[PDB]
């Protein structure tokens, strides 16, 4: 019940304003299971982005909703388990822009853990979904929780670059209007939108140049 049991302490402190809302989400999800409507990712993964330190975030990535196919979503936006192939479509697209931007080899697997360990917060606007039903928990109460997370990140003294992928960009930028923050957007990396501005957007090196402009250290994006 205390957030301190589910997330890292800095996050628990940051999210105390929505701790009741998080408790109501737990009840909603419990009811979904009782109704035979599973949800994804696994319960223990829902708040996984908030298990890496709040104080160490330098880059915030915000996507839309978790992967709807069972066996994909792991609670870090866009990430999959390291044995997963094919990669989901959005991640394949992400990884092509990665190589085009940074010149590194194509990654071996789809596990974005290393980014999360290096201060990239891999957030979705909505933290759960019903299996095979894209975006099906929109409007169910997560937006209050992720707004609190974003706003708390922005309120810290430290430099932050937010990378906003998809339709939530315009709602989120006002949350990130503060002096130590830069928010950069593009259409979502899913294939129907990616062709319209995700490809060629160079978010990884852009984010690093902006961090260096703020006197912060750039992210080591290199995946194995
Ligand atoms: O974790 C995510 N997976 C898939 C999508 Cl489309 C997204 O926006 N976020
Ligand atoms: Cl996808």
């Amino acid at each position: 019940r205390p957030l301190s049991e589910l997330v890292e302490r800095g996050w628990a402190a940051a999210l105390e304003p929505v701790a009741d809302q998080v408790a109501h989400m737990g009840q909603f999800l419990r009811a979904e299971i009782a109704a035979g409507r599973r949800y994804l990712p696994a319960g223990s993964n829902v708040l996984r982005a908030f298990t890496f330190p709040f104080d160490n975030v330098r880059v915030l990535i915000v996507g839309q909703d978790p992967y709807p196919t069972p066996g994909h979503a792991v609670g870090l936006s866009f990430s999959v388990a390291p044995d997963v192939r094919p990669w989901p479509r959005s991640l394949a697209n992400i990884f092509d822009e990665y190589t085009a931007d940074l010149g590194y080899p194509l990654p071996s697997n789809g596990d974005l853990t290393p980014w999360a360990q290096r201060g990239v917060l891999l957030l979705n606007r909505v933290l759960t979904v019903r299996p095979s039903n894209p975006a099906s928990h929109r409007g169910k109460g997560w937006e209050a929780v992720t707004e609190c997370a974003i706003r708390a990140l922005a309120a810290r003294a430290a430099p932050l670059v937010a990378i906003l992928w998809g339709r939530d960009a315009s709602t989120l930028k006002p949350m990130l209007a503060a002096g130590n923050c830069v928010a950069i957007e593009s259409p979502h990396p899913s294939p129907l939108s990616a062709s319209r501005g995700f490809f060629g957007s160079r978010p990884f090196s852009r984010a690093n140049e902006l961090l260096v402009g703020m006197g912060a250290e750039p992210i080591d994006w290199r995946l194995p």
